[PDB]
């Protein structure tokens, strides 16, 4: 048992990803033991982050400013697009230190099972970009599952009309792994997309 | 402790890879404990599987006859060879249930570390097969390893002069990986390896 305020915190904590029921218990107790001044920075930070957030006018990704920082670098090429899934996906890309182009998060995918379709994301929002400012490369880098693949696929064939160079990433087997410990579907799919 | 003949069994079981001493013991008992004719089964299944092993005179795959059930399978696409490092890789590939061609198994990779050269695995006989037969496609399915790739390309060079379509099984993101866990070298390659549609 515990106070009502402690329960609440445990409820509010459990709504969080990867925080389980036991994990939310330990943390609650930890937080309430924290020096006051420090529990206030945490609460601060939580509230500061939200109100201080903006969805960039261009990439529609997370930042302080209107534009981005990726999208308002001088020495950058905003003609190599990258349709991507979710905010941390950019951070994943950008960790590559090669590829000096731009992006396109969506905070969703095509999921009739989880709801959202082409509307709830930035499709027609990009459809007003490539045809706009003339874009060389539009790379579609969503996850490789149903949502991931059958999203960027309903897009990639709508990059035939205007001359814009269309692309997908690479399904297949990862670098390092072997056919021995590799699942059939990944294998089925890397035999199909063989070409070179 | 253990009776000389159990510690024997353990000593030997533990020689098998992936088998921990705690596991060697556990198995030791299970076995001992089985009905006689069942251990008789197992001990005979070991010795006969070793002694019946053979390599297929065309594909080099482990089998038990002069030809392998795939090669002496007349209604298989004998004109597409799927190139592989070991016997178990053909099983991997065959477990897919989509292919339709045949295999050439090298029996290794070019490894300067371990001291295995192109003539130490089964490459020349690959070429023979291609020069002599009527092959439309070779497929290189060596591991995306550095060793596995340094092998796929060396073959690729000696294949060029022939008329053959030579392909590589695709590397990139496996099905059911997020990009968040996927690493730099693979990421590269779904960029680098990017393609129209
Ligand atoms: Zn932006
Ligand atoms: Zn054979």
């Amino acid at each position: 048992y515990y106070s009502t305020s402690v329960a609440k915190l445990i409820e509010e904590l459990s709504k969080l990803p990867g925080i389980g029921p036991k994990t939310a218990q330990r943390l609650a107790f930890f937080i309430i033991n924290m020096p006051l001044d420090e529990v206030r920075s945490l609460s601060q930070a939580i509230i500061e982050a939200k109100e201080k957030l903006r969805y960039c006018k261009i990439g529609f990704n997370i930042t302080d400013k209107e534009v981005c920082d990726i999208g308002s670098d001088e020495n950058r090429d905003h003609s190599t697009i990258c349709v991507v899934s979710h905010p941390m996906d950019v951070v994943a890309m950008e960790k590559v230190k090669e590829y000096k182009g731009v992006y396109h998060v969506l905070h969703g995918v095509i999921s009739p099972i989880e709801g959202v379709g082409p509307e709830d994301i930035r499709i027609k929002e990009l459809l007003e970009r490539v045809r706009d400012g003339s874009v060389k490369e539009v790379i579609l880098a969503t996850n490789p599952d149903i949502e991931g693949e059958a999203t960027a696929m309903y897009i990639a064939k709508l990059l035939k009309p205007f001359g814009v160079k269309v692309t997908r990433i690479a399904h297949g087997i990862p670098v390092g792994g072997d056919l021995e410990y590799t699942d059939v579907v990944t294998l089925s799919k890397a035999l199909e997309g063989r070409r070179e």
